[PDB]
């Protein structure tokens, strides 16, 4: 599924990422805007053999158990494939244990490039919430 922009900021709110661990709805939807350009089915493959799944490109280094990166946790017990369901349940509560594990939303790459220290309120601008 690919999520419209205040589709997907309703959805991350009623799954109750606004103000997460104080991240503001606007920083989950920039980064899942520059993880997965909103796409639940979005998957990408890491240099180390792991690779990052769904909406928010959660790590099978660490996070959930795709069979295929050596070596690898499991920290959130789910399949990766759970990662990709145009419900987006799975990679919300996943994103939830990431954020809480200590450097914050840094543990996106991507978050820490493009969204952190800018303005992004406007991800939500607009949006019926
Ligand atoms: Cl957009
Ligand atoms: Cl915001
Ligand atoms: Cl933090």
């Amino acid at each position: 599924k690919v999520f419209g922009r205040c589709e997907l900021a309703a959805a991350m709110k009623r799954h109750g990422l606004d103000n997460y661990r104080g991240y503001s709805l606007g920083n989950w939807v920039c980064a899942a805007k520059f993880e997965s350009n909103f796409n639940t089915q979005a998957t990408n493959r890491n240099t180390d053999g792991s690779t990052d799944y769904g909406i928010l490109q959660i790590n099978s280094r660490w996070w959930c158990n795709d069979g295929r990166t050596p070596g690898s946790r499991n920290l959130c017990n789910i399949p990766c494939s759970a990662l990709l369901s145009s419900d987006i349940t799975a990679s919300v509560n996943c994103a939830k244990k990431i954020v809480s594990d200590g450097n914050g939303m840094n543990a996106w790459v991507a978050w820490r490039n493009r969204c952190k220290g800018t303005d992004v309120q406007a991800w939500i601008r607009g949006c019926r919430l």
